[PDB]
């Protein structure tokens, strides 16, 4: 239906995630192990929010993959001034999409625990 | 032309709950997203009037009746109980169809009861 | 031509203009004289980004219409806290196009000088 | 379901000018412009890594071949003169195009010399 109403989404996350590099060196972006891309259905270039649990701060960039099996989460460039290695954050992408498929809509999420090893669910997560 | 324009709000609610352990977050009453017309998942900004606070993050369903707003995760470092905070939600539309368009808005009074 | 890339687009603005009331018990929004908001092309319940060139601070809110000829630039509610009366803001708003369409765009501008006194260049404008 | 990716990037440069008198917005030589595909009056991030601000604003054209970066107006409280910037632009397109998308980047080196 043309001039539906277009919503913006959550499409997916990596929840609580920690950050194992930090390098003010390499380009502004966030490296993220292809895997957890893949599970959060976040595509390299695209635009994220990543949420700094450990000091409050919330900055957007855009992904990058690192190495499948890697367990990287780089935070790089003028980033490494907003998180530090250790640091827990959430890193999210939104979509758009008309109302009627907002209202079905399921985001592709991925929790983490210990050596960034991912789960589908928080069931097993240590509170 | 593509303009993006306010789809719904809730007026001035206090936060019920701000729980740190739950997921980053804000559950909202069913009742309050039904008439503000906010879907579970969908963007929101939030201004907290008291710390004057301003943040995004997405809404998640609360039990319908509670009257619960709740910040939580990650964001229950921009809100503590008893906060005022004004929630939003924007939708894209045509040009055409933005210049008629009407937001959906809920107003409270007393304990987060909505105005009806 | 479908799957076009999409370019998110000055639409208008209100250069430097002066605020005229600043309510923390109104709505939170930005009120402004309808005969501005036609100028910048900007809608009621449009999203505004408000740069407050006094002070720095910079948010986003909506529009509301004050009544034609009051001259009004009302921050209300929650924006109340930032911005003053006598403050000097930029109001800006931002739509979406296709690439084509974006690359002969031309915004919808107005300037003010002194009591709120719209021209449409800044030719006439004090420095 | 459409996404944003990031359309193009200007790599750490150099502010060449701060003018609070000028308009708000940041100028750019319209050889980075080009290379990088960003549109004059292009809404645009730009995150100063020598001071940490980061903020949005809309691109403008200067002149070709000066290899200038003007952080102007109200802006320019947020980057001095050498203060080095990233400039960024972001474009939205369907997931299937997204996909394969590629941004379009530009690199420099000593004076703004861009690396070709």
């Amino acid at each position: 239906p043309r001039g539906s109403m277009i919503r913006t989404m959550l499409q997916g996350k990596l929840h609580r995630v920690k950050v194992t590099h930090a390098d003010l060196h390499y380009e502004s972006s966030c490296a993220i192990d292809q895997d957890f891309l893949d599970a959060a259905g976040i595509l390299e270039n695209e635009a994220i929010d990543i949420w700094n649990v450990t000091n409050g701060k919330r900055f957007s960039t855009y992904a990058i993959a690192a190495e499948r099996g890697s367990r990287i989460i780089s935070v790089n460039g003028a980033a490494a001034h907003c998180a530090s290695v250790g640091d827990i954050v959430i890193i999210a992408s939104f979509v758009t999409m008309p109302d009627e498929e907002a209202r079905t809509w399921r985001p592709n999420v991925a929790y983490f625990e210990g050596d960034n090893e991912m789960k589908r669910t928080a069931k097993a997560i240590p509170v």
